[PDB]
């Protein structure tokens, strides 16, 4: 069950962070759009004091058994956890301070003893900007709108352009999400609001040349139920186009 994992994630954070936990909120496809066949569960966690090396590994070990893994024919969904410190957000600075991350793309590192340390993250500005706009409080005495300062849209542009370089250099084995996120970056730069992946893809597609329109529309269907295979499509030509269109 999908509501079963969220209830399990709530218990792990509550009974291990204890009174250090201020609140737990979801953003992403859960609160805004609808969960598409291969969507994920995006959580934003706000705590009071920094976590220790031993406390971070506990989460990695406790979250692992209930999160889908890349390559599974499973009923579970990918669990994404991001932990921020409420005091480290004010005064607002870009990029903000990120305390912890749980990403299934980082799984082959979690197994080798990798423990994410306090690091800066421009992409977290985009995450926080859309989380503060709409989310689901699953635990906490407060709303996330009460725990964060108002994030200016100028820093969101900076986050888009800074986080763009990591995405374009890493589309391999993530072609469907890299194409759509670039489409979401192009719009957010020009329209302001955050758009679901399918709509943002369909919008930038019909605003693009035919050779790129078709590959974007091809990713819109993969984000939905379709089983697209990018083996002989050359996504590089399209992400370079979406890059230069975003770069301009
Ligand atoms: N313009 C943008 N709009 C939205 N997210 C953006 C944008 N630019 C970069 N991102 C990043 O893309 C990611 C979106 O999260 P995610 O992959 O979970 O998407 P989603 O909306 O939940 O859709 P789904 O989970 O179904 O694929 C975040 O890490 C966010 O910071
Ligand atoms: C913090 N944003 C992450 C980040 O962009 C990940 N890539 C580094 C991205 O990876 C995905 O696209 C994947 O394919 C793996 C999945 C767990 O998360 C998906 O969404 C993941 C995003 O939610
Ligand atoms: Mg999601
Ligand atoms: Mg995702
Ligand atoms: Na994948």
């Amino acid at each position: 069950n999908t509501y079963e994992q969220i209830n399990k994630v709530k218990k792990i954070l509550r009974k291990h962070l204890k009174n250090n936990l201020i609140g737990t909120y979801m953003f992403g496809s859960g609160v805004e759009s609808g969960l598409k066949p291969n969507s994920d569960l995006d959580f934003l966690v706000v705590v009071s004091e920094p976590l220790t090396d031993q406390s971070k590994e506990i989460l990695i070990q406790k979250i692992r058994p209930i999160s889908k893994k890349i390559g599974d024919k499973s009923n579970l969904r990918y669990i994404e956890l991001t932990i921020i410190i409420q005091q480290e957000m004010v005064p607002w600075n870009h990029p903000p301070k990120q305390e912890f991350i749980y990403g299934e793309w980082l799984q082959e590192l979690y197994e080798q003893g990798y423990i994410p340390q306090k690091e800066l993250n421009s992409d977290l500005t985009i995450m926080l900007y859309q989380a503060k706009r709409k989310n689901k409080r699953i635990y906490g005495n407060y709303d996330l709108e009460e725990l964060l300062p108002d994030i200016p849209f100028s820093d969101v542009r900076r986050a888009i352009m800074d986080s763009s370089e990591e995405l374009i250099d890493n589309y391999q084995d993530d072609e469907t999400n890299s194409i759509l996120t670039l489409c979401r970056m192009i719009l957010t730069m020009d329209t302001g609001k955050i758009i679901p992946k399918d709509i943002a893809g369909n919008a930038v597609a019909e605003s693009s040349p035919l050779e790129h329109r078709e590959r974007i529309l091809l990713a819109v269907r993969s984000y939905l139920g379709e089983n697209i295979e990018w083996t002989n499509e050359n996504v590089n030509l399209t992400i370079n186009y979406l890059n230069n269109r975003l770069k301009k």
